[PDB]
């Protein structure tokens, strides 16, 4: 098989609307939130304006190929796999897509979707000028999709949290945490899961001795 | 069945442009706004910006499914969906659809539509800033199906008001009532359904 | 007939790119602005920005159908239906269409096509602060089809121009009159036609 | 041949992504701007924001038909049309296109589009407040297009009374350039608008 | 073959979703950018807006056609076309696209993508109203195809720096260079390859 092969078999069987379930288990999706700057902060309002990367990581057997004599990747418009229908609680603009919406695909159906995003966020800004600095909650999780199809994990908790962060933002980043939740809403019985960043940041300036 | 079938053949079957009227029944529509935020207020302009799920509700047989060995329910793309042509009467910004549009479905046709929406509306913003707080109407109904075709229905089961409202507002939500209409335009001999939405909130 | 069948037959023939003339006749397109809200205006730039209902009337035989037994009308998606390609002149931004896309379609042919928009205008808005107002007047008619394709008309409801106005808007509409033109441009050798809105507001 | 018959034979017959040359001679696309408003104007940065109606003209004879008792024109969506990629290289923002996006086709093959845009350039503003007036100078032609496949030439009359601006002149000028891209000579109209607040 | 026989072929058969990778060799995509304007800048926030051609170059042999007695190129929608999958780094808003979108292509298969577009970036803005002027840095790369996939490159070292640039802008370039990287990311075991372009420009008037 070569690129052109496997991504033609993709296009025409991969089912970008079914969930690729196995045995009734949900599927697992990993989520984390790679900050790269924070454009605009307003501690009247509670709002944030910001830009991360959106790492998403799940498996899909459904595009998995035999890769002994063939390319190991290839990346897919995903307008042609499904994708989990994430979205932030707290955000209140729409997601604005800054990258190529494309996903990486192993031949074992492992899949990373890893889009940067700009968007704008209701959170708690207090404190944002201070040394303590402000903490944002962000919280991501299915919008349709209950715990038994889909369940939600903050993915490897090492790395640089400013490893991409822009040098020349006004702020800088102090901590990145990262907490599951499992939540019921008064319109279903079910439970959905959700991944809570807590992104801990201040103005560059209060940390002053002099 | 498996999910990969019921999804093929919803899609395979969706008339989306159908409305899944029952023996001349209208299609009975249920909404409920949970307000999520309340980002900008205006009382010289009597507008305001809201963030709120927008929760619809209404039966579609032609959807339904024998789930005896089968998932009860899958989520759907709403673009393989009738869906109800609800408007904001006094929405002045085309709505802002913050979520991914999958409705979910049950085995026996019920779906619910539930999208976080952002939009601005033209209502009463004076009173804001007293303990009194002021009382903004929205009205959101059928915008093309008059009452024989679509009647909407303004009953809500078990939801507190600010039970999703963000402590994080400039605003608090004081009380949320709701109220069913049905309204004749001078455009048509037939009478249109509406809910109005009374939000009292009050800057903290 | 069932709606189902209805809509199918005519989403496989309505044509939306054909003009719907018969024999030796224009199609005659009633139009008719709604106003729903101004929302903002500046009387250093003469610019406005209006919120309306549209109405649009016209009429599309190849949509006809026995209706003996069967429903009387559907909603029908524009993008299945030809529509009159209206303008308005003086407008200074897109439309910005705030409702759901879909025309109401009676099985004799007419149709009704309402959306919500929201615009801005160039037009005149000198003495709107005071009790005599301004008078913005909005230019309406077909963009490409002249007076032998497309035939404009105002259609009046008289309904109260205040009807459906906002009473949360900082304005006030004290009269709406509509007037018919036909317009020769250097472009091309046959008339247009329009319908001039002339819109009488003042501020509260 | 009635209007239906017309349109679905175009729409079945449209090549919108072949250029409808003949004998490796370039199309003749007529271009020409009516200004319908100027919105606004910064003379700091040296924008301003204008309408237009953008006059454009070319022949497709792919889209001829015989028109012996039958219709002599037919109004045609531009997206069942090969249209020419004019762009407005000073432009600082996406063609904001106003009105129904149709063209209308003569049974030779002519074309008319005439499409109302609202849209933002970078130009000299300097002046604009004097009797003597800003000239703004917008330049349009084909992206990549050059000057053997496509050639463009020149062709307050609808201008809003109600602007805070008026038109003092519109001049018009053909040029012919060379990009460091590229060997060959892409065509392009320079439209000077002279105008002033009043 | 004719015009319409070429784009026919390249629209039926040209596969836009896979990389042209000729024998495990990675494509080799020629970028750069052609300033056209400076129309924002914030040297509180370090965010610009700006106006750039952005000319990006690849060869994709499957376009190929013989161009004995027929045309030597054709202009072709991205659409019918496999792009590289470019996106700027730094960049705080999507790409405003301002022109038509149609690439050049060469009978032999070298394609010239060169939009003109609008976007905001996030960089250094300090020294803006100086002599020396800021230096804006912009990155430049494939978003998810590796150095074995896609390598990018400067088109050139040699250039006008300001042959297109308006001189109705608030704003004059001093100076643009290139940089090429390759860089890791701890998602992946790959490196990425991108090219940094450094905007050395100032406010007019010292
Ligand atoms: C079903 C269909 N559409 C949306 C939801 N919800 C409530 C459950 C958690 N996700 C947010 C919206 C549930
Ligand atoms: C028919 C076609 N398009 C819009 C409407 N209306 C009048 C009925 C109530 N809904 C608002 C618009 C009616
Ligand atoms: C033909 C094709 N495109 C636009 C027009 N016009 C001129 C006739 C009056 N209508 C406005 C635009 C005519
Ligand atoms: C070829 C492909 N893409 C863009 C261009 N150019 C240079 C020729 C003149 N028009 C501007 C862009 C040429
Ligand atoms: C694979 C799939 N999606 C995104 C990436 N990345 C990391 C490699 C460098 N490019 C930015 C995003 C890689």
């Amino acid at each position: 098989l070569d690129r052109a092969d496997i991504l033609y078999n993709i296009r025409q069987t991969s089912r970008p609307d079914v969930i690729p379930t196995q045995r009734d288990r949900p599927v697992a999706v990993s989520v984390s939130l790679k900050f790269i700057n924070i454009l605009e902060v307003n501690e009247i309002t509670n709002e944030v304006d910001v830009v991360f990367w959106q790492q998403t990581t799940w498996s899909d057997r459904t595009l998995a190929w035999n890769s002994s004599h063939s390319p190991d990747q290839v990346s897919v418009p995903i307008s042609s796999l499904w994708v989990p229908d994430l979205a932030a609680y707290n955000a209140i603009s729409k997601p604005e897509v800054l990258t190529p919406q494309l996903a990486r695909v192993v031949s074992d159906g492992e899949v990373l979707y890893m889009p940067s995003i700009r968007q704008r966020f209701s959170c708690d800004v207090s404190g944002v000028d201070t040394e303590s600095g402000a903490t944002c909650r962000i919280k991501i999780g299915s919008w349709t999709h209950h715990s038994r199809e889909i369940s939600v994990d903050p993915t490897t908790e090492n790395s640089d949290d400013s490893e991409y962060f822009s040098q020349y933002s006004r702020f800088e980043i102090l901590d990145v945490t990262q907490k599951k939740n499992s939540v019921t809403y008064s319109c279903c019985p079910e439970a959905y899961e959700d991944v809570e960043v807590s992104l801990n940041f201040r103005k560059k300036g209060r940390s002053e001795i002099l």
